[PDB]
């Protein structure tokens, strides 16, 4: 997952 991406955290941005």
């Amino acid at each position: 997952p991406m955290l941005l």
